[PDB]
């Protein structure tokens, strides 16, 4: 019902799928971003984390601040948080929510790393990445919302 509703439906749906056959997206980071994508019809870059950060940051508009993405998700688009790691990266799906400390916006993501590097939807970014990483997140948004129109039947 709400108009960024599609983005957490595609967050929820993508939690138990496998993106990587084999490999739950809960344990991939990368695997969960695809399925997210998949669900929502939005063309990503393939590979590992880190792949996937050179092919955002070369085709995706750039958000200025972790609060520019709460506000583009809120709007039914989709947000990419990511940053890369010396061997590997991170990325996560920028959902609409309050900011944890006035700046980092709530996510969801996977990761082989385990619970520390999972959320659905109840971590923030900030508290996702390390305390030296959160400050140098990229968010990466795509062209076109992927949400449609709330149901005519609505009040």
């Amino acid at each position: 019902d709400s108009l960024d509703q599609c983005i957490v439906n595609a967050c929820k749906n993508s939690w138990d799928k496998s993106y990587l056959a084999g490999t739950p997206n809960k344990d991939n980071c990368s695997g969960f971003v695809q399925s997210v994508a998949a669900e929502l019809g939005v063309p990503m870059p393939r590979g590992n984390a880190n792949a996937m950060v050179d092919g955002l940051e070369q085709s995706w508009t750039k958000l200025a601040s972790g609060a520019e993405a709460a506000q583009k998700a809120a709007q039914g688009f989709l947000v990419i948080a990511g940053l890369k790691g010396r061997t590997y990266g991170h990325v996560a799906v920028v959902i609409s929510g309050p900011l944890y400390r006035q700046k980092y916006p709530m996510c969801w993501c996977g990761s082989i790393a385990g619970a520390v590097g999972q959320s659905q939807g109840l971590k923030s970014v900030g508290q996702v990445w390390n305390r030296t990483d959160r400050d140098r997140l990229n968010y990466y948004v795509y062209s076109l919302a992927s949400c449609s129109l709330p149901r005519a039947s609505l009040e």
